[PDB]
């Protein structure tokens, strides 16, 4: 009947390196569904005009985290038939980023939020940057 899908939208910071139009990283506004991230500039925005969209699935997730140093980075590496484009989410605080990675790389390996582990997926990154600190 009615079911209830998992979500993620929050604003994210974000870089795209070759983008050869100079632009460093900007607060978007991110919205995370199924294995695909969409990014838009405003929420008024949201949800048919996507400046830009990815399915995660096959691609490279790459932690770059300091926590001493406050950065909460998520690198996606997602191949295209004309090579690869990069992706660079830059969180604001611990939680942010152990929600949005879990679903990151879940979504790399096909499996959604829906995924029974998505939670201890969480709580495991949490625990990685708590004990990190």
């Amino acid at each position: 009947s009615l079911t209830t899908i998992p979500e993620l939208k929050d604003h994210l910071r974000i870089f795209r390196p070759r983008k050869l139009t100079l632009k460093g990283y900007r607060q978007y506004w991110v919205v995370f569904k199924d294995t695909t991230l969409s990014y838009y500039k405003s929420q008024d925005e949201a949800p048919g005009d996507p400046t830009q969209q990815l399915n995660l699935k096959g691609c490279e997730v790459v932690p770059d985290v300091n926590v001493s140093g406050q950065k909460f980075c998520i690198k996606l590496l997602v191949p295209s038939p004309e090579g690869m484009s990069e992706i660079y989410l830059r969180c604001q605080d611990e939680q942010q980023y152990a929600q949005w990675m879990a679903a990151c790389r879940l979504a790399s390996k096909g499996r959604t939020m829906a995924d029974s582990s998505y939670a201890s997926e969480v709580q495991a990154i949490l625990a990685f940057l708590s004990l990190q600190r």
